[PDB]
C-alpha cells in the first residue's frame, strides 16, 4: 500500500508528524534521504530534520543533522529551504540553505555544512552573500543577495547553487568549486526583473528544466517552468505549470525517482499552513508526478491520492476504485471513446462501436459532494471540458488532472440504467455532436434537451 495522500501531514514509521518544511531529497545508495527545517516556539530555526526510507512512502526518523547548536550564529536565526547535494570526488555531502537574523529578512545571505555520512550530525561552516569579496553592492550591503535557493549536481559533476538574489527579482545561478563547499562562478543570471521564487533546478535528456513559483508570501499562486540546452543561456520563456495555486502549494524540490521500468520525476511542495493563519509546523505537503509529454512540454496533474513504486520507478495515480466501464449512447449505441485510441493529452473525445478496447473503459473516482472524476483507463486523463467552455458545442477531451470543475460529473439516474451526465462547471450535459450514430461521432457540451443522444448507460466491464 505505498499509496500518500497530499494536502496532508506524513507521518514517520514511528506514528510521528514528519516535519522537514520546504526541504529536498537526495537519493545515495539503497536509501532516499528527506531533509528540511522547521521552527519552535518562537518560529525561529530549531533544526534541519532527516529522514530515511527505501519505498519513499514510510519514512523514518534520523535525527537532526543540522542544529541551532550546531553553530553560534544558528542559536537565533531562520533556515529555510535546506538543500543537500552529494560530492564523488570528495565524498562528502554538502547541504545548503538560506539564513536570516531571526530579527528581519536584510541579511539574505546563503548558508553552508557537510558530513561525511548521510544522516550524520552536519558540522556548519559559514553563511555569507555569494560574491562578497568582488565587492559588489546589493541594495545596501555588500554581496548578492540570497533567500530561497536550491542545489543541482550535473552530469559532467560540477555542482550548483541558485538563489533568489536583488530583492527576489532575479535568479542568480552559481556555479561551485569542485568541494561543493564554496562558489566558483556567477554562471547565469535567469529571469531578470520577473521575480520567480522557490525554484528547481534539474535535468533530462540533454534539457535542463527550472521549476520556479510567484512572490506571494504564503499564497499559493500560479507556478512556471522553463527549458534550455545550456545554463548559461538558451533558456525559453516561462510556461503555466499545475493551476492558479499549483494546487495550493509551493514547489520546493524535484529528483529523479529511478527504477526497473524506467524514471519518474517526482514533485515536491509545501501546503504553507500560513495560508489560514497557522504555524509553520502545522503546513502540510504535496507530492505529484512531474510528467513529460515532451522534451519543451511538461505536465504536472493533481492526484488526491499517488501510489509510488520506488522499486519499478514508477509514480501514477491511485484510484480507490478499479471498476472499469462503458459509457454508451441510448441513440446511438457507441460508446465513449478516445479519437484514434490516443492517449496524447487534450485528445478530442469521441464516440465508437463497443469493441472492449481500452481506450473505451473509464473509471469513476468520487471527489466529494455529487460528483466524480471520469478517468480514462488507457490514459490516465480525466474527462473534461476544453477551456472550461460554458456554452453549447463546447467540445469534450481528455486533459490532465487538474481539480477543475470542468473535470467533475454528477450521474442523475433517469430510469432503466440511464444517466444524465452533467458538468459541475455550468450544468450542461455530456452530448453527441449533431445527435451522430457513426463511429467517430464527436463527443461536447449541450443542455439538458431531454435527448436521447444525451443519455447514457453505465455498463460494468
Ligand atoms: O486546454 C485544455 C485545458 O484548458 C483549461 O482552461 C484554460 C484554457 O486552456 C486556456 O486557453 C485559457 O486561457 O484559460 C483556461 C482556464 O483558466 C482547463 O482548465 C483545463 O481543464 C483544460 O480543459
Amino acid at each position: 500500500e505505498g499509496v500518500i495522500v497530499n494536502g496532508t501531514q506524513f507521518k514517520d514509521t514511528s506514528g510521528n508528524v514528519i516535519h522537514a518544511h520546504g526541504g529536498g531529497m537526495l537519493k545515495h545508495g539503497d536509501y532516499y534521504y528527506w531533509y528540511g527545517e522547521y521552527r519552535d516556539d518562537s518560529n525561529l530555526f530549531l533544526g534541519v530534520s532527516c529522514y530515511r526510507s527505501k519505498d519513499l512512502v514510510n519514512w523514518e526518523y534520523r535525527g537532526e543533522v543540522l542544529s541551532r547548536n550546531s553553530a553560534p550564529e544558528l542559536n537565533h536565526c531562520n533556515i529555510e529551504r535546506p538543500k543537500v547535494m552529494y560530492n564523488a570526488s570528495t565524498g562528502e555531502f554538502v547541504m545548503w540553505m538560506h539564513w536570516e537574523n531571526g530579527i528581519n529578512y536584510g541579511q539574505a545571505r546563503a548558508a553552508v555544512a557537510y558530513s561525511k555520512t548521510p544522516d550524520g550530525k552536519f558540522t556548519y561552516i559559514r553563511s555569507f552573500r555569494p560574491m562578497q569579496d568582488t565587492g559588489v553592492m546589493d541594495h545596501g550591503l555588500p554581496g548578492y543577495m540570497s533567500r530561497d535557493c536550491n542545489v543541482f549536481v550535473d552530469t559532467d559533476g560540477k555542482g550548483y547553487f541558485i538563489s533568489a538574489a536583488n530583492e527576489n527579482m532575479d535568479l542568480h545561478l552559481y556555479e561551485l568549486t569542485p568541494d561543493y563547499k564554496n562558489i566558483a562562478s556567477l554562471k547565469a543570471k535567469l529571469f531578470v526583473g520577473q521575480q520567480r521564487e522557490a525554484p528547481c533546478l534539474i535535468k533530462r535528456n540533454g534539457y535542463y528544466y527550472l521549476i520556479t513559483s510567484g512572490c506571494t508570501g504564503w499564497n499559493p499562486n500560479q507556478a512556471k517552468y522553463a527549458y534550455s540546452k545550456d545554463l548559461a543561456s538558451g533558456w525559453s520563456q516561462l510556461y503555466n505549470l499545475g493551476n492558479s495555486t499549483t494546487y495550493r502549494s509551493q514547489p520546493t524540490f524535484i529528483i529523479p525517482v529511478q527504477g526497473s521500468s524506467g524514471t519518474s520525476y517526482l514533485y515536491m511542495g509545501d501546503r504553507w499552513a500560513g495560508a489560514w493563519g497557522g504555524k509553520v509546523n502545522d503546513s502540510q505537503y504535496v507530492w505529484l508526478p512531474l510528467n513529460f509529454i515532451s522534451d519543451t512540454t511538461l505536465e504536472l496533474p493533481y492526484y488526491d491520492s499517488v501510489k509510488i513504486d520506488a522499486s519499478s520507478g514508477i509514480i501514477s495515480e491511485y484510484i480507490p476504485d478499479t471498476t472499469r466501464y462503458k459509457l454508451v449512447n441510448k441513440n446511438s449505441g457507441k460508446v465513449l471513446d478516445v479519437l484514434d485510441g490516443s492517449v496524447d493529452n487534450a485528445a478530442q473525445i469521441v464516440q465508437w462501436t463497443d469493441n472492449g478496447s481500452l481506450s473505451q473503459q473509464w473509471y469513476l473516482v468520487d471527489v466529494g459532494g455529487g460528483y466524480k472524476k471520469i478517468v480514462n483507463v488507457k490514459s490516465g486523463r480525466a474527462l473534461d471540458v476544453k477551456d472550461e467552455s460554458k456554452e453549447d458545442g463546447g467540445v469534450l477531451i481528455q486533459y490532465t488532472s487538474n481539480g477543475g470543475y470542468n473535470q467533475h460529473w454528477k450521474f442523475t439516474d433517469i430510469g432503466d440504467g440511464y444517466y444524465k451526465i452533467s458538468s459541475r462547471h455550468c450544468g450542461k450535459l455530456i452530448d453527441v455532436r449533431k445527435w451522430s450514430t457513426e463511429d467517430g461521432g464527436i463527443i461536447q457540451q449541450w443542455s439538458d434537451a431531454g435527448g436521447t443522444n444525451q443519455h447514457w448507460k453505465l455498463v460494468l466491464v
